[PDB]
């Protein structure tokens, strides 16, 4: 018995109780001659409750029967105060119902009887849930603003309706208006509510935050309401001058930027699972902001950090390709004849004819792996948009450390964690391709993959006998052999009289999948560019990835680098805030 079945049972049950009781039916049927005949002579108790704990007036308010409802208030004035006692509709009054249906004459009569406008409808159907078709809040004033009845809104205000009222979720009337379908109607209704504010610079209602720490303006950007977002921007932009077509306007740039841990409107847009919020980044106050942060200080640092990480990876592979080597000391090669093994694990690495040159490189691969963990592990909680680069980088350092833990214990399978570090470390270089967009990305994407897998394949078959399956006997041969395996020109390295290492079968399955996807993705990329304006859907995704990466770099970089966006106002003399100067042309 699901919860949706119960309300279906109750709604069917409610009609039964209305059908059974002749008083509830006459209120539903608007039978005035009955109500006097029902009530004045042997009247069933007027405080009668239905299946939902509704009063006879509550039923008279649902079906806009003003005349039947008027009989119920004159014969019994106490019914106006009574709220619905059922669990589903707990707190709702006859005033809430009359406001929804915009029955103005009944609303006017209900305030004449002093119906409390502070009545909170805390019922279950009024909860902000996906199984509820409408969310209007808990106050009758909030109901008036949502139905768009400006007449009821000011009328409710006249009788002392508090516009600062917050529901169970801490949402004000303004927060609720942004969560509405008809955005262009709510824009008119939104300005109506603001005029009734006290006008104090303090305690402004637009500053009252959601319980999740969201002002109405900030919530509009998170929710993706462009109409409200463009609307709420008029208050916070200032036009400096008008020079013919040119117009230099100054934007506030206060709740849109960063000195808040999660108060950044950018961080909220890039971390939310709302795909609709991706379009707020293209709005004219924001699109210039993110573009300036990327042009300078976003692009160079990404490339500066890019060359460092690239150099860090090749250095690590340089230690892997020329790692310790030992002959097959055991005569075990004859038993289990399938083995082509010349295993090469030794502990005489301290001797340094050229080994220290690897030791200092191995030390770099460790101090860089912990530095990698020193900047991503304290950065706990998680949304990937620019790529799963953060998921792969920590697993890489995990492998290097595990490979380091594998060392000194002299475990034979040192290749296993070391091979995972090669693919994971190199494939993260292809994430740097964001900084010729068509084809050339795959061109650099494909080059990284072989260097990540050819170098891996070389490590696995560095031990085995190159006479059988000698596809990667040389590192320049591992590169070329894996390069042509990328295009299926060469049949996959296979020999069945011997037993191959299990890392090859694992690495090849992972290589075969990627090689096909990139070749599959390349072909569509060629069509999708000349297919339709879907290229813009493919374009704005990358532009969002660039913005997501730009916000990523600004978190950990210190304050000495990457100065604050815009220009401060404290002398010139207009703000503790930072303003962005934008000028546009009109035609
Ligand atoms: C029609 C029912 N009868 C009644 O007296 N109140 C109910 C009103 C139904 C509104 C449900 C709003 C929602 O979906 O949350
Ligand atoms: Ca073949």
């Amino acid at each position: 018995e699901s919860w949706a079945q119960s309300r279906d049972e109750q709604n069917l049950l409610q009609q039964k109780r209305i059908w059974e009781s002749p008083l509830l039916l006459a209120a539903k049927e608007n039978n005035v001659q009955a109500l006097y005949k029902l009530l004045k002579f042997e009247g069933c108790e007027v405080h009668q409750k239905g299946a939902m704990g509704e009063t006879a007036l509550h039923i008279a308010a649902l079906y806009d029967n003003n005349e039947a409802a008027q009989v119920l208030m004159e014969a019994a004035p106490e019914l106006v105060f009574e709220p619905m006692t059922s669990e589903l509709y707990e707190g709702q009054t006859a005033l809430h119902i009359a406001v929804i249906n915009q029955n103005v004459n009944l609303v006017r009569a209900l305030l004449a009887r002093g119906a409390s406008v502070s009545a909170r409808a805390t019922g279950s159907v009024f909860h902000y849930r996906p199984h509820n078709l409408i969310y209007y809040g808990e106050h009758p004033l909030s109901f008036a603003a949502c139905v768009g009845s400006e007449e009821i809104v000011r009328l409710l205000i006249e009788h002392g309706a508090d516009i600062r009222a917050q529901d169970s979720l801490g949402n004000t009337v303004l927060h609720i208006l942004i969560l509405q379908p008809n955005k262009t109607f709510a824009c008119q209704m939104y300005n109506l509510l603001l005029s009734y504010d006290g006008g104090d610079h303090l305690k402004s209602l637009e500053l009252v935050p959601n319980n999740q720490g969201l002002t109405p303006f900030k919530l509009a950007g998170v929710e993706g309401n462009i109409v409200m977002f463009q609307h709420l921007m008029q208050k916070r932009k200032h036009i400096q001058w008008t020079y013919g077509p040119l117009t230099s306007t100054l934007y506030d740039l206060t709740e849109i930027d960063s000195s808040g841990d999660d108060q950044s409107l950018l961080e909220l847009i890039v971390t939310t699972k709302k795909r609709e919020a991706r379009q707020i980044l293209d709005q004219t106050p924001v699109k210039e902001l993110v573009s300036l942060k990327w042009k300078r200080y976003g692009r160079p640092y990404f490339c500066v950090l890019g060359a460092i990480y690239v150099l860090y990876i090749i250095c690590f592979t340089m230690c892997c390709v020329y790692r310790p080597l030992k002959p097959r000391i055991t005569n075990r090669t004859n038993p289990r004849d399938n083995t082509l093994l010349q295993q090469k694990l030794l502990q005489e690495a301290y001797v340094t004819p050229k080994d220290d040159l690897r030791l200092v490189g191995e030390l770099v691969s460790i101090v860089g792996a912990v530095i990698i963990l020193l900047v991503e592990i304290p950065d706990i909680f998680q949304t990937i948009l620019g790529g799963p680069f953060h998921v792969i980088i920590v697993t890489y350092a995990f492998m290097v450390l595990v490979t380091m833990v594998m060392r000194l214990t002299n475990s034979d399978g040192e290749v296993v964690p070391m091979s995972f570090a090669l693919v994971l470390g190199w494939c993260n270089v292809m994430y740097f391709a964001r900084g010729f967009g068509d084809l050339m990305r795959f061109c650099w994407l494909m080059a990284v993959v072989i260097l990540g897998f050819a170098s891996a394949f070389y490590i696995i078959f560095q031990t085995e006998d190159p006479d059988e399956l000698g596809h990667f006997y040389d590192y320049p041969m591992a590169l070329f052999s894996t390069f042509e395996l990328f295009l299926t020109i060469i049949d996959g390295p296979a020999n069945y009289d011997v037993d191959l290492p299990f890392m090859y079968s694992i690495t090849y399955a992972a290589f075969a999948i990627i090689a096909t996807l990139l070749m599959l993705n390349l072909l569509i990329a060629m069509m999708g560019d000349t297919h339709w304006r879907v290229a813009h859907e493919r374009d704005e995704l990358w532009r969002a990835q660039v913005v997501a990466t730009t916000v990523m770099l600004e978190r950990k970089l210190p304050r000495c680098l990457w100065p604050r966006s815009g220009i401060c106002g404290r002398e010139y003399g207009l703000g503790d805030r930072w303003f962005l100067r934008v000028e546009d042309r009109q035609d």
